[PDB]
């Protein structure tokens, strides 16, 4: 069942990883299939202990939707995105944990900072994983994301076979 | 058999969606399969009635062809385009029924509006249903519209295999 | 077996169709598959009789190699290519029969013209087939030979299923 | 099992021929599959003896990362790129055999060089093999290479099926 083959960039203060999850389908008794569960492009950050070795056990996760994964792979050598995701958006407990990534550009042109925030007022911890991306490996993402976008949409389900 | 996961954009006055459907094709007793119904992108859009709250029951649709959909995924920040169908095109009930569907530019490039104007002169009513689409609202389409267009074609069913 | 889905055009003096021939391979006793007959993207040209009537018993072929695709999906707006066959090329029989197709933009650049000249010097024939394709008509083709491209290349049997 | 399809490029001096390699996976009894050895394409260079004769027993491999892809496909008319490989690298038997791969565009930009330079301080040899490759011939690679990519990498094992 399960597929595990992640892209990943291992950098000096933390490992970066991206992997697409697939949408769920609820099959309906009337014929056929339906989505139910979105789809999403998921990123794993996790903190660098040793030379490039790398604490698993303290990574923090930021699942990018359909929306935001057309926003990144239309970025070019100078743009930036933020996107902010509330675990417990809209509700009480919304304010108590906060997820922001970010991508900025190197003034020089010659990649970016993929950087993941998390602020929880819970446990009253503040954490900040860092990424630089060389602008290949940043095409390598685009690329990727751009061919995985319909499979976790779940067009995909769309064809001639 | 039947397969449903459109992408859709839900807005202050309408909401909108998006899904390919493809082509039927006839098996010719000769052998093999021919192409007969065409594909096309399907576009439909539905007044909104409570805050985010949505009447199905009065969509509308209107279907995109390959060379529409050519024509919308060749568009830069600044560009525009006019759709013009007629259900009834090229008869004596052409004319009664009329449906443009248009795609405009903010001044500002912070997106588009798509709008879908339906004129039925039979049932004398005069419908616009007008939804703000982001840059990257918009990027979503362009990659899934352009990973769609040759499964509409027809073109995927030629794969090695 | 076979299957057809051609993506046409049709004007006013001939009518354009385009459709990928898969190559073939020759299973090697030593296992596996090894390609054989090479894939291309074939044009069909053939004239118009009646208005919006044509004849297909006059239909004259250019196949396009995955490199003149190649040319072909790097076309910008102005650009032109012209493309020279002979069917039998580089023999006694050379020169007896040539193929030229040519694309041309048009000066405002709505689109181009697609011209297949054939030169029949056996038969005494000159053959000159032009059929207009619109800008949208034209990204259409690009896409779709786009991604036929890996197809007809046989890369496509290279999938981690 | 085995598949074989390059697109290979014939010059005077050298032949050049690149085709994907898909990884391995370990099955874990865990359940699913898992990605083991990596993905890339291949290059495989070697030299001309007669005129369109050439010596595949003389040839010289060169594995292009997903990485090393992503900055191939990310080409300009006017970029350049070099990548160096130790197939010993990082050990004591590093510096014995050196390889680097260039790419690089004419002056008039009618396409690019594609040297692979190798030298073996053990055999006490050094070897260049170049072959021109031209602007079409390039689309074609960034083209297929860009269709591969997803597949060297494992990620065409999400699919909704």
């Amino acid at each position: 069942g399960r597929v595990f083959a992640p892209y990943s960039v291992f950098k000096g203060a933390a490992a970066l990883s991206a992997e697409p999850r697939l949408p769920t389908f609820n099959r309906l008794d009337s014929g056929g299939v339906k989505l139910n569960r979105r789809g999403v492009i998921m990123l794993t950050f996790w903190p660098s202990v040793g030379e490039r070795k790398y604490d698993w056990e303290k990574r923090q996760l930021f699942a990018l939707s359909a929306t935001e994964v057309g926003s990144l792979i239309s970025m070019g050598t100078r743009d930036s995105s933020e996107f902010f995701h509330d675990p417990s958006m809209l509700s009480s407990n919304a304010g108590q944990v906060r997820k922001s990534l970010s991508i900025k550009p190197n003034a020089d042109g010659s990649g970016y900072f993929i950087s993941l925030s998390v602020v929880n007022n819970n446990l009253k911890t503040n954490d900040r994983f860092t990424v630089p991306v060389t602008t290949a490996e940043f095409a390598v993402m685009r690329t990727a994301f751009s061919f995985a976008l319909p499979h976790i949409m779940g067009w995909d389900r769309f064809t001639n076979r």
